């Protein structure tokens, strides 16, 4: 179809939030929970076919050509660039694949692949780059808000596999942890796999914004070595990222 | 009356001393202070008078019009110009509060409400813009000097909120809190509610000041969820308030 | 005489040098040491008969005028200079003031006025001045250059007056303060006025370089109401200069 | 033999793995190991075997001349530029020097002086300054790149030299020290001499990737006087490092 259908727009803006929680509770899901409980079981079943009736209209709609302005309409010159650029990759990560751990004898490493959900976030990255192009906006300002919304997601996938890290070990070697170790107040984190979801969630994310904003109280901190390793990787990267921000914010300032 | 005229510069320059008490102090009344003790009583009657004098005074004043260059003096339009642009917020946030809330059985929604007087700060903002307009100062110092002003306001206006959501809990769940799990040297903040105001407010602006800079020492630091959502809220808003600082200082010396 | 003569410049550097011992063993004489033991009183006497003899070839020096090109040498004038400059300043800072305090009675306030021997430090800047004159160097890297020095001075001078704030308590409420409360691996600096003075040094210099360049650590921290409104001072001009630093870092890059 | 020589640039990609390996081992070598076990024999001999040939390839190699473009070849003057230039201290640098410690009566001063194999960080800023020539990359990438790696090999440098402060002292004054006064969880780094070379390797690098991205949790710390003076001098120094990098990339961004 045309890309400037109209209804073609409120599509690509319901895929967009469809890709934003997919992207947002993807890492959480591998993380926090282990082989989701029933009741969210209609949530996957809806988003999985509401991505999948994505790939379908993806393979029923008409395309601009890169090498030179030429809106193509020919079926088969989409359908080769569809299947070659990225059709596989979001196959694959639109299975059901909780349901597959939970059949296949609980296997960790089925379990170990919703990652490749994270491929969603091109639809976000898609949208940045038309806010890019539309000149209403300035070509820096698209870029700092970029980051900064990159900056805030690896944040909240980074204090998911901080957690997650946490579930390695056995649950008798649950004192030798970041979370399990941890005694804030009169209030002691032992057995850390019975809390509220939501007070776990907040504890490791308050880890990860107390890092990638460099303030590092030191209250929660990694005890393990597979811990120390992740907290390195992580930091060593949110450095490049804060940097690149404030370059490219003050490159805003600088232009005028 | 013309906005030249010499002694609208001295009312000006008098309700913006007093635009800085109201907004340096509404935070600590909404936060330490709960319900004033009655020594403060006159304080408030005054500022309050002051303000609405100041209502009524812009009521009887004239004004620039915005769409080209003419000096009106027409009472009506300038009268819907006031009703339109800040008039309500303004007198809402001029009635004695603590008033009400002392009156009407001690209920805390109406003691959450003064945070509307925070719209005084508009004056301070006016002021900022009136030295950027002045050419004896420069464009970015004027911003510099304004960012600067706004992080240091909002860490108090953030040490003022830290210690409030410590007073959330009841008093026989203070162990489980900011303050009250506090021990410095051989003082153990026990019974915080009972300690002088002063050191309540320097325990609490200190954890602000050492997180504003990102230094984060961790001899305070968040215990409850309360705590830890809002330490999360104010770091992710004091790093983009301190990349934007950086970034004016560095357009300064670049253009310089 | 002719400020081109070349003993003057061996007179300025000689000058420097004292310079740079007077401004950095002057806040630890205020500080960690109190009532100078009599080792060191040669040191005092040669550094105040030297910086008068500074005074009177000062008061001996010719000079060039800075409303035009006028290499002025009528000695009325060249006197004149220096009379309403600072002469008072400098003269006030090179009584003997150990002397004074040891002898009066042993009073505080005297000693809490060695402080003005800092104006010293105009020579260092006088010196940066000299070499940014000289166009071997370029405009900003003398910058940079004096902001590194100055960073790196305050820093010392601040983990000077960070131990004196130790000793204003008695020595009997000693646990109620930074240092005496310390207790690093297995050793306790209980009675912290009666260890080795490098040790001491060191302790209070490792605290102000893990501030000065934001990592703060937290083994060590402020406990009483004194240190907190210190380092929440402290934390707050360093701010300005590290953004300071690395705005002019970031202009010699870019102007390069 | 011409520069251009295509064999010549695989062996310079050779010498070039060859002299990251030995610039990313020494410091480890000279640290955590103390006399290298009987099974890393080997390596140390083909190490310097190959740099010895490095050596003598040199010694026969042909250069480029920089007063003028003139690419000369006669043997006396190239031998002339070697023996000039960098090439004693690559000699000195390629006796084997645990193999005179080992023998020499185990003498520490011996074992003091393998630092001087950092030399071979002369080949990677070599392959950098090539880069920077080629037209593929930007004059300023070039640089963010280099200042990356210098900033990431002094960390793991300033680790290994922080774990070697810990071996100073003597091992029943081992409470006294950053590692041995550890206590993560609930292991305690006890006799830290004895447990697995790399988890004491992880344990130093996360202090140092935690001080050189400036988040500072704390739970790792120095304790002594000679880890506190080397923390200080490692900020210092990391903190220029950064100012120097979040320029380069500002620079980069403003370049357009
Ligand atoms: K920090
Ligand atoms: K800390």
């Amino acid at each position: 179809i045309h890309p400037k259908n109209r209804w073609y727009k409120a599509w690509e803006m319901f895929i967009l939030v469809w890709a934003i929680y997919s992207s947002l509770f993807t890492p959480m899901e591998f993380g926090f929970f282990r082989g989701l409980p029933e009741r969210l079981f209609v949530l996957d079943i809806v988003g999985q076919i509401a991505f999948l009736v994505d790939i379908v209209l993806q393979f029923f709609v008409a395309y601009r050509d890169t090498q030179t302005y030429r809106t193509v309409y020919k079926p088969t010159r989409i359908a080769f660039r569809y299947l070659k650029s990225h059709f596989l990759m979001d196959f694959i990560g639109c299975f059901p694949w909780d349901l597959i751990y939970k059949a296949s004898g609980k296997h960790e490493l089925v379990r170990y692949l919703l990652w490749i959900r994270l491929f969603r976030v091109r639809k976000v990255v898609e949208f940045f780059q038309r806010l890019e192009k539309d000149t209403r906006i300035n070509y820096l300002f698209t870029r700092i808000l970029k980051l900064l919304f990159v900056e805030v997601y690896c944040t909240h996938t980074a204090a998911c596999i901080f957690y997650y890290l946490a579930t390695t070990l056995p649950p008798e070697n649950e004192g030798y942890t970041w979370i399990g170790s941890l005694k804030l107040g009169d209030y002691s984190y032992e057995n850390f796999r019975e809390i509220d979801l939501w007070k776990r969630y907040t504890t490791a994310l308050y880890f990860a914004i107390v890092t990638m904003a460099t303030v590092g109280y030191g209250d929660i901190h990694a005890v393990n070595l597979r811990e120390m390793i992740f907290v390195m990787i992580y930091v060593s990267f949110d450095m490049v990222l804060g940097a690149y921000l404030i370059g490219n914010i003050t490159a805003l300032i600088v232009k005028g």
